[PDB]
């Protein structure tokens, strides 16, 4: 019954052989294969590995069933979308090394058996996939709530997981309404600390053309009205594209959809790698700055979100994101990433001629390689319970409290300080009595159903506490009052976890 590191992938190679939908994930794994064994073995000479009990994991793929209508695996080598399958590669490669006894399921009836056969310790899915759980299982998928791990890409903030508070605010977002802990929504990057950040492996092979740019954008539509910006551009450096066709210029030098290998192979030898604006938080940018690509971050100033933003309309979040990559922008910035306005003329030219003026080397955060993914997810197993089973994690030695002020989110005042939210620790910060440890004086208090409070008025000292624990949200701004807001550390480039979480 306890897991052993495998260091084989002869029998994932079978269990991704039996669906052709899983065609693309199995190249993806057959080319990182060295790197992922390479990687378990080096996080088992630093950690005790010993000692972990084997788990019975469903994945179940909703995105890559026929009932979803997604067709994923059938635009998979022809430009389609393939952040969602990367992050589920690396997932069912990182669970494999880590010795657990993995179910895969893209169908309604693997589903259907593998929860059939019981003993089942812990689900992997995501929102589409959560629908046919819930629809195929009947009314004792409740039973089996918290060991769901829901990948939702672009993150969930609780007043869109909270069904009747959604109602109530008329938010309609179809993917919303699931009340689960929110921190069992996993990110693909850690921008909703309501939820837990996932994420995925850079691909890189390292062990250049000063001249050369590589757009980013595998489909002609994203190159829509972007002639002056590549112009821009084009003064100083070749202009190649990677695109399956009327709004790409003259000059592009396009390549077509290439096969992972050629195209790690021409992120190797580019200068300068070009965002248009879309496609928002992928892989790709992470990938040019993995092979010692600059990347040209286009700048959204006012920042985008549903309110001015069609594709963000019905996504259970408020996010706003600052760049087509806050990720980058943020976690990385200069020399390797260069946040600019589109609009402003002299800002793209001089980060255009920065760039061919800089020596940068490869980087990739830590998270973001096999051993810190491996790390990220092997801590998430043995500690992350929601089953009510296991010791509080993070530990309550974690909590630092901050006020945020006025117009100022827990996200916001926690990240100001290099901490991150912690919403594990919201049930610490929510009587008159707990205050006190954290020098607010509550002269007066009431509760409310609302994702501002706690909250503290420091001209009148009343504290607001929360009436609804499912309401509780590391997202939002009080327009008047203060927020009591919990805070944790982080180890260096490993966001996901607390100084003693491992
Ligand atoms: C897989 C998944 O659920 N990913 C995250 C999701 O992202 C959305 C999801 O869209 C799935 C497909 O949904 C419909 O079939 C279409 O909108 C597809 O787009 C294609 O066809 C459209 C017309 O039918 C066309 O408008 C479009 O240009 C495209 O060619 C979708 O593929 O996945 C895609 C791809 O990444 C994404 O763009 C969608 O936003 O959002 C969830 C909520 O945020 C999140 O939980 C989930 O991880
Ligand atoms: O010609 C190409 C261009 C991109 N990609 C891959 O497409 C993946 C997804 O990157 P992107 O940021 O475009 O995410 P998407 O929008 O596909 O989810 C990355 O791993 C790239 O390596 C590819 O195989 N061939």
């Amino acid at each position: 019954s306890l897991a052993e590191i495998r260091t084989d992938f002869n029998i994932l190679y079978s269990m991704m052989k039996k669906h052709e939908e899983f065609r693309w994930m199995r190249l993806r794994i057959r080319r990182m294969a060295d790197a992922w064994i390479q990687a378990i073995k080096s996080l088992a000479e630093k950690q005790n590995l010993e000692k972990r009990k084997r788990k019975k994991v469903l994945v179940h793929l909703g995105l890559l069933t026929k009932e979803s209508g997604f067709k994923i695996a059938e635009t998979a080598f022809s430009g389609g979308p393939l952040g969602e399958l990367v992050q589920w590669s690396d997932l069912i490669t990182s669970l494999y090394l880590l010795g657990h006894d993995i179910r895969i399921s893209a169908s309604l009836a693997e589903l259907k058996e593998i929860m059939g056969g019981g003993g089942v310790e812990l689900i992997y899915i995501d929102i589409v996939g959560l629908a046919q759980f819930k629809k195929t299982l009947g009314p004792s998928w409740v039973h089996y709530q918290c060991m769901l791990r829901v990948l939702d890409s672009f993150g969930t903030e609780p007043e869109f997981n909270h069904a009747n508070y959604a109602q109530s605010k008329g938010h309609k977002t179809p993917w919303g309404k699931w009340n689960l802990n929110p921190q069992q929504f996993y990110t693909m990057f850690p921008h909703t600390p309501d939820n837990s950040f996932l994420g995925f492996v850079v691909e890189q092979h390292l062990n250049k053309r000063q001249n050369q740019s590589l757009v980013y954008g595998k489909v002609d539509s994203f190159w829509k009205n972007k002639k002056i910006y590549l112009d821009i551009i084009h003064t100083y450096m070749e202009v190649h594209a990677t695109v399956y066709t009327k709004n790409i210029p003259s000059y592009v030098k396009n390549h077509g959809i290439l096969s992972g290998r050629d195209l790690q192979f021409l992120l190797r030898e580019t200068k300068l790698f070009v965002g248009l604006g879309f496609p928002y938080e992928g892989p790709a940018p992470l990938e040019a700055i993995a092979n010692g690509c600059a990347f040209l971050n286009p700048k959204f100033n006012p920042p985008k979100s549903s309110k001015n933003t069609d594709f963000f309309i019905g996504k259970p979040t408020l996010r706003e994101l600052t760049s087509q990559h806050p990720y980058a922008e943020v976690f990385i910035g200069r020399p390797h990433v260069w946040t600019v306005d589109l609009n402003n003329q002299e800002e793209v030219e001089d980060a255009v001629k920065a760039i061919l003026n800089q020596k940068i080397e490869p980087y990739m955060p830590y998270e973001f390689t096999c051993e810190g993914m491996l790390q990220r997810i092997n801590a998430f197993i043995e500690k992350q319970d929601f089953c009510h089973g296991q010791v509080m994690w993070p530990p309550l030695s974690a909590l630092q409290v901050k006020l945020a002020e006025p117009g100022q989110s827990c996200k916001q005042v926690c990240q100001e300080s290099q901490l991150i939210c912690e919403p594990s620790f919201f049930q610490h910060l929510n009587k008159d009595k707990d205050m006190l440890k954290y020098k607010v004086t509550c002269q007066s208090s009431e509760l409310a159903k609302d994702i501002l409070v706690p909250s503290f008025d420091p001209k009148n000292k009343h504290c607001v506490f929360q009436g609804d624990l499912l309401l509780f949200s590391c997202a939002g701004a009080h327009p008047r009052h203060q927020r009591v807001c919990p805070c944790r550390d982080f180890i260096k480039g490993q966001v996901a976890l607390c100084k003693d979480c491992l």
